[PDB]
């Protein structure tokens, strides 16, 4: 059954853990698994968790390496572990749940979702394995996603992108975009309404509507007036401020991308971690202008205009609820005068 | 008061110190500090240093987030400490001076530099600070840096540059030059004529001068030609000699990086820190050209032509000193028959 | 003679050891090698080897630092040490062979490879250095390089590249291709017939051949059709196949070169190490296809195409032998009614 | 500086640093100092001090093998470095001062005492070496150790007993009486006539005086009458309650040497350090009584009686200050109808 | 190879590792390995040897528990590694050898001792396990034990003694007695006629003979008058002085155990391994009397006897060559007048 040296096997011969049977000689040296090749000894993984090592070893090589949804989505959902299954968080290098069902002996809590021990948990199951919607039909509380349609349920649409091995993707060879279905307390719950972030990096971004073509392609007096935005202060919130000591607005990742095609700057991500609201020390190197906690999210450009035009300007300050990748989004509005001063997330 | 709990909470909230009050949970494993985020750890920071990881990660929230003079600036001054304040050695990763004065009750050697113990060190005081230019004025030995002009004193003005959060930049939105002070033993120092380095790097380097743009622009012939560069040997000291399994010359930056756009090469930082002479163990992955060795600069390229065109070369070999960044930097002349051969730093 | 404080004078001094007397003082804190410098620790080496970092930093120091051949040579050759030389694995950040010859007091089997101990290994020897073809002569088991002729030796000729520093490089200012010989109990070996690989990497590739220059720059349609290549599966093999969830193929490296021109994907090396035929974990951003293990080898293109232009095609599936590297590589060669299915090789 | 491996040469050779010349293989693993004896590693240093495992080697082995004060008697003294040698704390298995002067180049702030850097230290001198005692003239700040009288120095006469190498006793084959003194800015400081504590263990104990004879031998009432004790609550402050859970009183060593060989009991030393006072959480294996911290001290019988004997019983709470091994120790009197009811040392 | 979990699954079910299947979870943290045993983590092994910790948990755990030669015995004899066992120091807490044959793959250099890698190494051979003599007899260099004869062999009888489990004792239900052999380049060697070690220690120690029954109970000057020692220093050599600064003599163990008796001290044992000569830096408790390096070893005193008997007292200085434990020990004997001065052993 289970062993370092047969795990170890499996991930040299089959690059994850494939249930073949061998064994390999290992060596454990601080947080580092090495193996000897040829009388040498080659490093095969490096714990940058806070598990013991050879247990985190064993679960990163029996993680999942199927388009599975993203962390911040499990996070956002309440899901505090996965059914005989282990979700790799990159972005943190850790496993995203403490305990398995059904995986390692050190970190069982239970062989099946069906004990005793799971009915309180929030477990999620995968409708692509087999026996699986089942389960979710007999788990009390629980997360479910699916390719298809689902008798009895009424399916609850997620994202296109999936991570596929720490790779956030729209698939094309493969399907990324899931149905969800959740249940509390043994009843099944009805999905709010939901914006979802893109998920984008600065290195790689794309633009995924003609409006984000526009605003990348064109400036910023151009944009304001094709699309009418005189008022709503894009200049501070989107385009961002530079002129002073402190760094003003910039809380969008479309921003942040135009501005690094042109000029370079620093993003210290002090958490790192998947969420959807992303908290950076950014300091331009430009110009010198900077602030220590800068929000940023990832939203198609259309959304996050649907969003700020859908508000009122009334008041001088307020708290501005927003469902975002099913979870409640704080947003801080400034008004003066009619007009929007600036509008940013909170985490 | 002091608590790690608390840094904790403050770098989580506020991306550093910034006293506020609140607590988080913290992990202590290995040189890394944790914190529970919904249950999972996630890393805030990883001990560089030769501190210990507690003590060190408190200092770093608390390091100095205003634009800073570059820690060689600082060195070659003399600095042995700061007043009231952490600067981050961003090259290093680790705090710049070992003690501190009323910031960490485990480096605090003093709550203010009034104290007697303060007296014998060069205690570093920032004038945009309110009051810290009495106490350098009360200070036995000290630097100063303000940006205005201060009564009494017969200012020496800095480089255009400074460290911003690692950030090494000219401000637009923020100062960066600096008026410098010294005393020593209560007496005010006569700070001597320097140059400066520009502390810019291969992958951002932007010309500035116009020499400079011309030599990024032009070729070797027509460079010479124009500035009338003969008999001087910048073919061997700044661009390069190639031909030999020894690399030849190859000591100012700006050599570097023409190099660096049309073909590339390895630069091994054996003495990984900010010092105004960088030793880099360089090979040229096209030619195959190497040197243990090799001393590189990062002058104004108008600056090192006044440089080398000041000297006498009657000798075949003498050691030239130059006032730069505030230090004395030695230089090897070697001439032949009233020509130069190579001119190199040390360090 | 040895001691840890010299060895890291000679470090700062010179970049790396070369026999010179002084010390600094240094400090071991984990697996890092500090040094005092105006009051400041700074970091000199960090020890990613499974030796105590004091070892494993004097053997680092006195690495070979003149173009010597890349460790899967040597490996693939059987030697099992150095002669009175340290080779500095760069893919391992390690020593290439576990003990060594009159280098490393706690490392050293032996002061000279005449010693007795020295007889069964296979030995390395560079006839570069005086006296060491000779010793070759004398050695039981061992490996020779040399630049020129040896009288009464048949050479075998090696590769066009060699390991300056970690910096693979075809040399044009040092001699970088090398005759060998080896001898195998006393009884000099007729080396045999093989091919090399490249040792070529994605962000620095360049064409080698007119072949390997339209297969970039053309089409795969007019490529194929310009060098007669169907029923070769090149679309498979070398393009690689992105349409399904598996990916199919590509097992050159100048067709993943060709891809990551045009799309990014991810490449995992679940074994860091030199050797012919690497293994990678593949994700392709685009399309979502992957696979776990896909065995890639950097062989120029013209040798490809002449290797698999010279096997039957008769067979379903068997086994095929190539000599690369000195090493008899394994493929697994599958066909369909007399056409090539797919080609790839096995670590 | 100097060399690692000839610091473990002559810790093999030698027991300890004696100067001589040569080395061996040295191994560091964790904070563990080995060496290669004829093939397998011996551990010689495991560190457990707060600075890097070589540099605390080389302080150990550099320690001082001839009789030193304890290090409670140098703390109560204010001293804070020693001049040319080091003091080793046996009870903490760490040098007694941070830093060196003319010892470790990694701890070393100066080499000599006289170096400016040293005139706010208190400076500890050996008199028995030479120049030291002109060396301390010229100090600030210092104490010095004597065998002898100094030309016009008042002498502080100083306990009987000395550290040998972690071992404290009254020299027989040598001298552990020493004269104190003591500069403060320049300027010589008359030591208080003070007390001193026997530095007594636990399992090995021997009386000092009939008193203590008769202690030991005597009954608690009969010991009581002879030396005229009733009303001063010796059966509470030396002989101790245990008919309750909170253990009552017992601050004496000798009282507890008593009960120890009569009843086991456990001593929780939560600040393991050498101090005049120690404080301990006591559990009694008999009876079960505890307290969480009690107050010890090994003061002679006979001094305690003398001390508690001169006290003014007319007061309810009285804070009474004692001068014992230099320092002034704080006491609590409580007492009811002119009879003592506690008298307790703190901490 | 095999598994890190079955090894642990001996350990817990047999006391060590008996062969049989099974498996337990296992924790590695730092140089501990655990066990969950019903929730909690067990420690089962802190790893205090310069191997992986897995891998010297493997091989204590493969540690031979049957009665062996002590190590200093087998160090003596040149073992260089062990055939299909493993031996524990524990003096050291560490296997007494490097690599291993057959044993545990990651330091195994061979699987059996008839491989050719193993014939320049003196292999340990047991000719209690069935095939061993067998083995021997094909092995280049070698050491054998049996409890009887052995065709053809010239036998040497070892110590009565022998070392199980880490305790030495004289087998009485068990055989501690064993034939020695050697073989060196396939040549047998005759052991020489020597002299064993008694392997008693300090706190339990009993005499094994009548002059040593009557030296512990005899005064110094009645033993020398019954046992006719006039002249040979026995009150230096044996007895010890003590009236001095430096510790007189006092180089026999049985004369260190009847002053523990009477006089604590301390012993520093600066080299922690097993050898025929122990050194000790000892500091008398009562007197203060100290000596760095203090050359002690346990013979029988009736051997001492009739050694010392035997040197001629003519030369001022000599030194002695002496076979004990089979192996050469070199004494230093300084004489005056006919009359022995001092004698002791040196390591």
């Amino acid at each position: 059954n289970m062993s370092l040296e047969n795990v170890a096997f499996n991930v040299v011969n089959k690059g994850h853990f494939d249930g073949q049977q061998g064994e390999v000689p290992v060596s454990i040296i601080n947080n580092t698994v090495y193996t000897k090749v040829d009388g040498v000894d080659v490093e095969l993984f490096e714990n940058k968790t806070t598990l013991p090592v050879n247990v985190a070893f064993e679960l990163w090589a029996k993680r999942n390496i199927k388009p599975v949804p993203e962390v911040k989505i499990l996070n956002n959902l309440g899901v505090d572990i996965a059914a005989n299954t282990v979700i790799w968080d990159y972005k943190r290098d850790a496993p995203a749940h403490i305990s398995t069902i059904g995986v390692c002996s050190m970190t069982d809590i239970a062989k099946k979702p069906t004990e005793t021990i799971c009915a309180p948990l929030t477990v999620f199951f995968d409708g692509r394995v087999d026996g699986q919607v089942d389960l979710f039909r007999n788990a009390r509380n629980g997360v479910l996603i699916t390719e298809g349609s689902v008798k009895g349920l009424q399916p609850s649409v997620g994202p296109k992108q999936a991570s596929l091995n720490g790779v956030t993707l729209i698939g094309e060879a493969v399907k990324t975009q899931f149905n969800y279905y959740k249940k509390v307390d043994g009843v099944v719950q009805q999905l709010p309404e939901t914006y979802f972030t893109q998920s984008r990096n600065l290195q790689e971004f794309k633009p995924r509507s003609q409006m984000e073509i526009d605003f990348l392609e064109l400036a910023m007096d151009e944009f304001i007036e094709r699309y009418k935005l005189e008022g709503y202060a894009f200049e501070h919130i989107v385009y961002g401020d530079f002129s002073h000591s402190q760094l003003g607005g910039l809380h969008l990742l479309i921003g942040l991308a135009k501005r690094f095609k042109e000029s370079p700057f620093e993003l210290e991500d002090f958490i790192p971690m998947d969420s959807t609201v992303k908290n950076y020390f950014i300091t331009d190197a430009q110009t010198g202008s900077s602030k220590c906690v800068c929000s940023v999210i990832d939203l198609l450009l259309d959304d996050f205009v649907e969003i700020i035009k859908s508000q009122d300007l009334s008041v001088v300050s307020k708290v501005v609820k927003v469902t975002i990748d099913y979870t409640e989004i704080s947003f801080m509005l400034w008004c003066k005068d009619g007009h929007v001063e600036t509008f940013y997330p909170k985490l």
